[PDB]
């Protein structure tokens, strides 16, 4: 229940990651299980 949590798994589900933002992303060039271990370019955030 509730968003997906930082550097786990986007999971296909309808829900987003905590935090506007925080952003899914994949390390292989081509990849489906892709985690939340990243952020969004020019984030202000401390």
């Amino acid at each position: 229940g509730g968003c997906i949590k930082w550097n786990h798994s986007c999971q296909t589900t309808t829900l987003k990651c905590c935090g506007k933002c925080v952003v899914c992303y994949c390390h292989t060039p081509w990849g489906t299980n892709c985690r939340c271990d990243r952020t969004r370019l020019f984030c202000t955030e401390d």
